C-alpha cells in the first residue's frame, strides 16, 4: 500500500511511521511546510502508525530529540513515539479488509486527516485545537495535551483491568473529536476500508 504523507501545517514536522518493533519504509524524515513524503507499507501490516514530531534536533547520523512524540532519539523510527502523540492507526489486508482510524489513546500534538486515496469508504480526522483548550493538568510542557493513563498511571484511565469507563478527561477529547479513539474503550471509530487501499495523512488539514 502507498501512503501519501503531507504537512500542511506551517510549522515543519518529522514524519514517523512504524508498527512497533520495525520502522515501516524509512520510519521518518522531515516535513517542512507543504512536503509530502510518499511511504510504502508492506500488505499485511498489522499494528502500523504515523504521527508527527515537533521540535526535534538531529545531528548528520540521525540522532536527537524531539519535544513530542520522540522514538527513543531517532531520526528513523523503529518503534512507537513519546505521548503526547496523534496517532494514524491501520491494519491492512485482514481477511481482507483494511482497517483505519485516528486515536487520541495516547494524547494530541498535531491536528491530523487520516484518507483513503481510493474509493470504498471515508476518511476520519482530528481538527479541533485540543492543545489550546487542553486542561491545565494535561497540558505537556513541551508541547501537546497528553492523555490521563501517561499523566495519572491509574487503572480507571489505563483500563488495566479491561474494564473502565469514560472519565472527565476522556469526555474532553471525544468532545473536540468524536471521530477518534478518547480512551481504550470507547465505541470504535474504525473505518473499514477494501483491502489494498491506499492513503494519505495530512497534516493540520485546515491549515
Amino acid at each position: 500500500a502507498t501512503f501519501e504523507i503531507v504537512n500542511r501545517c506551517s510549522y515543519t514536522v518529522w514524519a514517523a511511521a512504524s508498527k512497533g518493533d520495525a520502522a515501516l519504509d524509512a520510519g521518518g524524515r522531515q516535513l517542512n511546510s507543504g512536503e509530502s513524503w510518499t511511504i510504502n507499507v508492506e500488505p499485511g501490516t498489522n499494528g502500523g502508525k504515523i504521527w508527527a514530531r515537533t521540535d526535534c534536533y538531529f545531528d548528520d547520523s540521525g540522532s536527537g530529540i524531539c519535544k513530542t512524540g520522540d522514538c527513543g532519539g531517532l531520526l528513523r523510527c523503529k518503534r512507537f513515539g513519546r505521548p503526547p502523540t496523534t496517532l494514524a492507526e491501520f491494519s491492512l489486508n485482514q481477511y481482507g479488509k483494511d482497517y483505519i482510524d485516528i486515536s487520541n489513546i495516547k494524547g494530541f500534538n498535531v491536528p491530523m486527516d487520516f484518507s483513503p486515496t481510493t474509493r470504498g469508504c471515508r476518511g476520519v480526522r482530528c481538527a479541533a485545537d485540543i492543545v489550546g483548550q487542553c486542561p491545565a493538568k494535561l497540558k505537556a510542557p513541551g508541547g501537546g495535551c497528553n492523555d490521563a493513563c501517561t499523566v495519572f498511571q491509574t487503572s480507571e484511565y489505563c483500563c488495566t483491568t479491561g474494564k473502565c469507563g469514560p472519565t472527565e478527561y476522556s469526555r474532553f477529547f471525544k468532545r473536540l473529536c468524536p471521530d477518534a479513539f478518547s480512551y481504550v474503550l470507547d465505541k470504535p471509530t474504525t473505518v473499514t476500508c477494501p483491502g489494498s487501499s491506499n492513503y494519505r495523512v495530512t497534516f493540520c488539514p485546515t491549515a
